[PDB]
DNA sequence: AGCGTCCAGTCTACC
DNA sequence: GGTAGACCTGGACGC
């Protein structure tokens, strides 16, 4: 991928932008941090920042932000240094995918930071997206670290030591119900240094899964999301409740457990097992039933 | 109406 | 070895 990257004023802009679409990547299930403006253009809070991203065309302006940090953290966050263009050509030679990828042509895999994947799909276990996205502000509100963009103040997600000093009792405060103990317990884990994060990469997959489930809360589908959302490893499959039913209607044409769906599509798939399930997954929202 | 009821991954207890 | 049932919260749903 070549850009033309410049930074005006207290603004960073990329040009050479290809499947990209700001709406599509925001909603396709990966994250929650991230929402509209009047504009069209949206607000997030990642890596302790707030920035505005808005797409026009092949344009990216990223607002509140420096080439310092666009090249530290936004390039590899929005993932800008991948071809998916050749990702759905690949992909596109199976007719199920060619269909799905024509409403979801900008899909990218956020690259996001490993704490608050591993929190965030914690507080995403047997819960509705509006609900998490809710809890997740309410730990940020509560427990995070204010700043400030265009007059309004936004809050960094809490990190392990923003944490541990607080009984289950104030973090279930959040609305995040059973939950609390599960962000305790991660809390802990990370905190004492018994789980590296900055050291998980280099593991293999199986093990990562293996050290993440150590923690109270995190069982197979959480790791999974840690492991394409945060580390990045896409011959990898989280099997959710939909994907299941979504391979199973237009693919096994039969039922089937979440871990069949799994290893089917992971033989069919490969390398791009985790660019597929975007694609599925914002088409089957698309199509709803 | 204004209530009942169903439910959107992981742990636990128990096979 | 494997899994039925419970589970905070809270919107949607039937009558
Ligand atoms: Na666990």
């Amino acid at each position: 991928m070549k850009y033309n990257v410049e930074e005006k004023g207290t603004k960073v802009i990329v040009r050479g932008i290809a499947d990209f679409n700001l709406k599509e990547t925001f909603e396709s299930g990966q994250c929650f941090r991230w929402n509209e403006e009047e504009d069209g253009s949206y607000t997030g809070v990642a890596y302790d920042r707030v920035v505005n991203v808005k797409l026009e065309g092949d344009t990216l302006i990223i607002d509140n932000t420096n080439l310092t940090d666009f090249y530290d953290i936004w390039f590899d966050y929005f993932d800008l240094g991948r071809d998916y263009g050749q990702i759905k050509e690949s992909l596109s030679k199976d007719p199920v995918l060619k269909e799905a990828i024509k409403f979801g042509q900008g899909i990218r895999i956020l690259r996001q930071d490993t704490w608050e994947t591993l929190v965030s799909f914690i507080v995403s276990q047997n819960n509705r997206i509006p609900q998490i996205k809710k809890v997740i502000e309410n730990l940020a509100t509560s427990f995070g670290n204010p700043i400030e963009y265009k007059g309004k103040i936004y809050y960094t997600f809490p990190k392990p030591e923003e944490l541990v000093m607080y009984d289950v009792e104030t973090i279930a405060k959040t609305r995040c119900g059973f939950r609390a103990k599960y962000i305790f317990d991660a809390a802990s884990k990370v905190f004492s240094g018994e789980i590296n994060l900055l050291k998980l990469h280099e593991y293999s997959t199986s093990e990562i899964r293996d050290i993440l489930m150590t923690i109270n809360g995190v069982g197979p589908k959480v790791a999974d999301c840690v492991i394409l959302y945060s580390i990045g490893r896409y011959d990898t499959f989280p099997t959710d409740v939909w994907i299941k039913r979504i391979v199973e209607h237009l693919y096994l044409k039969r039922e089937g457990t979440p871990v069949e769906i799994q290893l089917f599509a992971i033989d069919k798939f490969g390398d791009l097992s985790g660019f597929a399930q975007q694609y599925l997954f914002y088409y089957g929202r698309e199509m709803g039933k």
